[PDB]
């Protein structure tokens, strides 16, 4: 499957793509404002994620640090990124269909559109100014808007027991971005696409 990753932000981002225990494609790359990077994701990938990282520094070996979304200090991510991270999430070729969503469960750093480039389903978007409107207690000093689990480490926010409800903090993310997951047991905003669809992830779509 092809994913075209487009940075429409005025600032540089370092895109990342992983399924948690491996890179997808090269796993990460710098995208200056306006740049596009097309990756190939193996059919059947379950639990893949694409995200932006901000304010990164990498040495010549590809080792360094990012203020949001850092994946063990690597340019080329093999693992998931440090919150806060707006997440484009997908599982491909799952009994004939693909499943996509955007999630704010690990917070928000950069606005995103995640859309098919092929027929048969709709995209999803979370492009509100979540960072600017972020509740004071969720603001990440390093940049971005943390989720409440990350900040407070409670069963209720992290849904540890598999029982949790919406919270004042989840409702903030849901108000600004109704079409993204705001907490683990949110009413799903997953889109079912034809199996083997292709996609585009656009940072700062508006």
């Amino acid at each position: 499957a092809t994913f075209e990753i487009v940075n429409r932000c005025s600032y540089t981002v370092w895109a990342a793509a992983s399924k948690g225990d491996a890179a997808l494609d090269a796993g990460g790359r710098q995208l200056n404002s306006g740049e596009s990077w097309t990756i190939n994701v193996e059919p059947g990938t379950n639990g893949g994620k694409i995200w932006a990282r901000t304010d990164c520094y990498f040495d010549d070996s590809g080792s360094g640090i990012c203020k949001t979304g850092d994946c063990g200090g690597l340019l080329r991510c093999k693992r998931f990124g440090r919150p806060p991270t707006t997440l484009a999430e997908f599982s491909l070729n799952q009994y004939g269909k693909d499943y996509i969503d955007i999630s704010n469960i690990k917070g928000f750093n950069v606005p995103m559109n995640f859309s098919p480039t092929t027929r048969g389903c709709r995209g999803v978007r979370c492009a509100a100014d979540i960072v600017g409107q972020c509740p004071a207690k969720l603001k990440a000093p390093g940049g971005g808007c943390n989720d409440a689990c990350t900040v407070f480490q409670t069963s209720e926010y992290c849904c540890t027991t598999g029982k949790c409800g919406p919270t004042e903090y989840s409702r903030f993310f849901k108000r600004l971005c109704p079409d993204a997951f705001s907490y683990v047991l949110d009413k799903p905003t997953t889109v079912t696409c034809p199996g083997s669809s292709n996609y585009r992830v656009t940072f700062c779509p508006t």
